[PDB]
């Protein structure tokens, strides 16, 4: 019932991305929380989430942002648990500025980044599940039969 | 006097990057502090300083981080002042990493960034003072000396 | 009545950028004048500009320019004006080219740069007004206005 | 005690590199294994280490490689445990080509990536820490004091 | 009849590209075959694929893949045949994950790398075709041919 | 005699770099002058510079900058005849910046662009050398040898 | 009559861009001519044109061309005359192996790089001009009466 | 005997990365040839070099260089033979111009490339060595054995 992941981003804009990520919790039976979390409009919301994410009983935060992209990193500054980003894709840059924004953090204050787009939020989703599998053992099993039917459904070859 | 500027930055690693702000607003006698301000390792230090700096009579915010360099944004989300940014070169990126995550900012949360390095703390420091000499005819006038000395003294051949 | 923010910029296709600065400084009632000046095709009309913007009461310059873009650039060498720079999205390099030739100005000569792009010239009027709000009251009060209702309109969850 | 977690990375050049989450596990007081394990002159090795790290007691990677950088991705594809990426600056390309090689995994297969070079290898120490402490109470309030003690120790202002 | 080049890409989404490979090692009359092999989502069975191909008589081995592409070289790991990587363009950094991925091999365990795209893929098979010819006469004169039919086909003038 | 090619550039930190340039010159027996022109620092010498070039004479400009690099697109703004550019490296982003901000202008105002660094500098000097050799056929024949050595005197293995 | 500039490029590809070139020179009445000279695919043809190009009265050479781009380089190293190089925008990179392939020749042998794309073209053309305007006074007074209307054209602000 | 390699690289300075290609051959006790030609230098040397390489009896052509590399894809186009490419590091942008000057052949003419620096050099050797070893079986089992001892030599530790 309770969530035990977070899912944060700072514009709707973002959703298309983080949807990804929503979505392969609840395949996995997760529970967790969708919510919107602005660095620069809502810098007060943002430290109040991250700073009582423990006591309410979040286990891993899943952050997408993108640009200058500081959602994640500063998520992790306020809190000690793991903290997973992922770098949305942007206009001009491709999310290059994305990217670089959220892996390159100083030592001290980590951030697990995955790939630009959806399909790192589809990993970032992945990863919080492994996490959680080391202390889970029913998602454990749910995971190790989702990974098998990943590897059971490549194809011997394409279609010409 | 009581500062009008605030240099802050992430760490002392950003000090040989950073006293060139720091000499440049003592050389036009503009009253500032300098000091260290971590986002990621002092948040709620950031979230303080940033939040009352109108508050204690700050006009101008330089702020410096180098890698994923978050201080110049989030101390831009936290104020109504104007925050300049210098991008602090990194190790393996050199700074462009520093870069893309200072001036990067989306609509709304402005943050005005100056070069990569040295060049960029220098520069922040000018910009603050053209700021201030908008309503300090002294300054001004300190500052028009200043670049009137950098124009005039440029040589004519190299040596 | 009289312009305290000048936007320049070099050519008309500038002003699909450009035309975001305007709007904000208008919203925020901070008189303005919009002109265009070209670095490369018109030196002479810069010259001009940028060595009397002071003197005919300009407190503020935002210029904008794409590709190898040094409007920004020689406007500061020519005015005492905190001047603000917007690189204009370029079509084979995405901005980088104008990021580039704007920001990385030598030491003695500032510009401050925003983002590439619509983002960048929304900011810069956003700058513009931080720096006129230090020295008109009036004007500050309607940027903390801007601001609250800016963090207050963000939602709490996406729209799934 | 058994390890619980595992640093592995390609060379012995990586050292320089990796002896920073080594260290920071230490300080920590988790038990770990520290080994070489190279994902293109040892392949087998790899595949062999991957798939037996869930029943050996391993609970996190910590997989540093530098250039066309495939040990944590590959390292990811043969175990369900959670696999923390390290791009080691190389010697051309800085990194960049290290990270891109770790960072763009296709989804299916996740590797939680950290920042070019020493700062990585500590935030991946740091990161596989903070997922042991879910579920390790006193490792949680050793995490907690560190954390505390690196917030606290932040100077006021450069010297 | 038995296959000499062995053509393999992690997803349906790489044959886009690959079919280039293809074509022309069937225009140049050279058996192959053409597989899916995915690097991360089946591991065991390019282990498998990699470390019998020179017993099953395959001399070259031509693999795509884009983002963090990890196909061509762990390939190269666990076979002595020459192997070739095609650099599958990727969406939002444009193939240059997939160039850096394939090309930056350490000392010791080669990828002869191709260009980004479908360029790649159609040299990757001449590559391929020059590497045979060196031991098969009746291929050398047909890739001699096919290049001298390249040569004189190219115009004196563009059509304006 | 009167120089015909005039080498400039914004500051004594290029040198380093334009001398290559003036080097080549002189061994070609070229008339030219070597200048400090700071498209920022002193923008109306540079006005000046350029806009009397051709009464002066030139034929051709080389103008060397680094960073946000201007000198050589301003200078093309105030005259009609060719300017070549030569991009200096810079400290953090190795002259990338200079390049992009050389090369890329707009259609209707050219810069004829060289490489990054000292081989730059020597091109911008063999390119103008080129320019004036189409009407000057005394140059024409020492550029010819000049080119003929560089041809004749390359090693056939390594040592 | 006799041409003294060429246009050359490796494929029809370019054509779309090096029409700016060809375009702008026109327009100055500069006579020349505009062929495809394929740097890979007829490098013996492209020794001959080049090594013969003085000769045969040519004075400057204009060259386009994209992705590992040889084309301008190789003229180069065979023409004493002035080679400008046009570095056309390529799909994966945008042009930018194109700029780097023509733009970081090796000292000794120059090539005079424009742009990215089509600016660079119609540059490239100007550029040509300007040298032929030295030692044509015609020229030079067509070249002047072109400049000035350029900067007599351009708007003192922009349509909004 | 016979030379069945060719290294070629444009430069003297090419060779402290060219090396290890040539130590490579070598030990593998393959028939080389070492040289330098340069594509913009000596072009006529590099035509007829490339043009009668298979009647000189080479099999495999190793070209290095850095820069606007040309020399690998201008040789491919003379030769039918397999051209294998080292981006050689550059000063300023550290052989990324090297490597996409080499690698981005348009379809038709191929250069297989390998990585920029001293690794591509010793890897365009060890594919050359796999290409031979197609047909000459006392080789294929000189490079197993080299294989062989490259995997085998991997410590399980670092020191
Ligand atoms: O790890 P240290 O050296 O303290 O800081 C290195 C970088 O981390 C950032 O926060 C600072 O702005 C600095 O540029
Ligand atoms: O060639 P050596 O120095 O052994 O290794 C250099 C790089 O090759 C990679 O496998 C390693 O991760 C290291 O970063
Ligand atoms: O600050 P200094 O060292 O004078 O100049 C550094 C760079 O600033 C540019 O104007 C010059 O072209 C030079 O490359
Ligand atoms: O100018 P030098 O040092 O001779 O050569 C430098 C670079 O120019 C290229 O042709 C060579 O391949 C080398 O990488």
């Amino acid at each position: 019932s309770a969530p035990v992941v977070g899912i944060i981003m700072g514009s709707q804009s973002d959703w298309e991305t983080m949807r990804h990520a929503d979505a392969l919790l609840t395949e996995l039976e997760i529970p967790h929380e969708t919510l919107i979390v602005a660095a620069h409009r809502t810098p007060d919301r943002l430290a109040d989430y991250a700073r009582t994410a423990a006591e309410r009983g979040l286990n891993v935060i899943i952050a997408g942002a993108g640009g200058a992209a500081h959602l994640p990193g500063m998520c992790a500054a306020w809190t000690r648990l793991p903290v997973l980003g992922v770098p949305v894709e942007s206009r001009a840059l491709k999310g290059m500025d994305s990217l670089l924004s959220i892996v390159q953090m100083p030592g001290g204050v980590p951030v697990g980044t995955l790939a630009i787009g959806a399909s790192g939020a589809k990993n970032a989703a992945l990863l919080a599940a492994s996490i959680l599998a080391l202390y889970n053992p029913a998602l454990a099993a749910r995971l190790e039969t989702w990974r098998a039917l990943q590897t059971a459904s490549v194809p011997n070859s394409p279609i010409t």
